[PDB]
């Protein structure tokens, strides 16, 4: 399915890269429209819609040859910035419409952490050390808060608890997975040698 | 330097390596951040910040005296900086959303808030694929600069301007977005950046 959809995007002169932008744009735009309106299951909606979507600019790139360095960096840092206004957007809700403050604490850590986990893997990288794995990289990242969003707002069935369950479960995930993707840079050949 | 290299010999001495020192100076950096600006003491916040940004010259001071800089270390000290940056950019916005309750300078510091990650992030992935991805208006000196200038001065002590918190969170807003796409074209132009290659 995704192999002629990229073609066509090709073949009107769309590249990988515009696409990667589209995309980002859409899901950000999804993203800080619907979730601070209360709209949560619509927003996990659209922002699943664009992870589907996102198969295309990887499907154009390897049909006309390959990705490039650039696109991986842009891919990646379009990750980050919608990572960032999934939580924000949710932010608004729990801070000015739930008025739950210790929620708004479990958002933020979320927040945070999502950037944190994802630099501190392009940092070791950049270093020529490994900082990868852990509990949470961005699917589980996403399977959680969009689900607890999801369900909390679930039509007809709504259990809202479930926004919160899902935050301070990756909440506290997160933060484990800081640790363990340092631990992961620790123990990469060559990690600890002095270099004056 | 002639301050720090004392100081950090001494801690060597005591048995202190330049890992744990940036780990203790980042976990008070983030105390002092999310115990002040939340409450309002945006003066003394920006003190405590700023007196952790002079102590972490002690951890590269004391890796260097030691016989070298780690790998390691270099990714430590520069994660540490996202928490610390993360923590005084959440402080703030405890302060602004649910005291001052100024829901536009709400939008301005949680831009602030992902741009300081997102900003990084290009420079440390860009490295990853052997391209670059520094430079740019805001950079980690610029934004420390401007948030806790602004900070400060909207809390001063005898002749405070409370509308400087503001006007910090709005230029570095500003900025930060333009740097984001300064930084990326900078990873467009570098060698090699549009070669293809197997995914
Ligand atoms: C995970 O959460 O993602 C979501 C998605 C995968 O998306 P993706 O990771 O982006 O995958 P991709 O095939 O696009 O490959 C990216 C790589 O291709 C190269 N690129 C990419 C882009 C540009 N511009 N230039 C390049 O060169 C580059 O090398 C880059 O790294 O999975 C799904 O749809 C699951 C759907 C289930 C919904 C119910
Ligand atoms: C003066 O006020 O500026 C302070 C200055 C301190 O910045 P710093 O990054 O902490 O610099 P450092 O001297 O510690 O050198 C880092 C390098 O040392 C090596 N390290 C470091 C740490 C460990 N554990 N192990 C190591 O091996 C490693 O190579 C690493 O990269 O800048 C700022 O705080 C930014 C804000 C400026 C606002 C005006
Ligand atoms: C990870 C670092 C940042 C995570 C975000 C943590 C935010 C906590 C906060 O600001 O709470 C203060 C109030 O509870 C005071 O009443
Ligand atoms: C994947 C993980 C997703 C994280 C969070 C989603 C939580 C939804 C989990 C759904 C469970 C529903 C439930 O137990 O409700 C019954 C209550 O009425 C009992 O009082
Ligand atoms: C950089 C982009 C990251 C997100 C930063 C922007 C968050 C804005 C927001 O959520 O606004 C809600 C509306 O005001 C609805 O009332
Ligand atoms: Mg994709
Ligand atoms: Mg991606
Ligand atoms: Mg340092
Ligand atoms: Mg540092």
């Amino acid at each position: 399915i995704t192999t002629p959809i990229a073609r066509g995007l090709l073949r009107v002169g769309l590249t990988p890269d515009v696409v990667t932008i589209l995309g980002t744009t859409a899901s950000v735009a999804g993203a800080l429209t619907l979730f601070p309106m209360g709209k949560l299951f619509a927003g996990a909606c659209v922002v699943w819609f664009f992870v589907l979507f996102d198969m295309l600019d990887g499907a154009m790139a390897r049909e006309r040859g390959g990705g490039t360095r650039f696109g991986a960096v842009l891919d990646a840092t379009c990750d980050r910035i919608s990572d960032g206004a999934v939580f924000c957007g949710l932010l608004w809700w729990i801070a000015f419409h739930m008025r739950d403050r210790p929620l708004v604490i479990a958002t933020l850590i979320c927040l945070v952490t999502s950037q944190v986990i994802s630099y501190i893997k392009a940092r070791a990288e950049a270093s020529g050390l490994r900082g990868d794995g852990g509990f949470i990289e961005r699917p589980e990242r996403l399977i959680i808060v969009l689900t607890g969003a999801g369900v909390s707002d679930f039509p007809f069935v709504p259990w809202p608890p479930a926004l919160s369950v899902g935050m301070w479960l990756l909440a506290v995930a997160s933060v484990i997975t800081c640790v363990q993707r340092l631990h992961t840079v620790w123990t990469s050949p060559g990690a600890i040698d002095r270099m004056a």
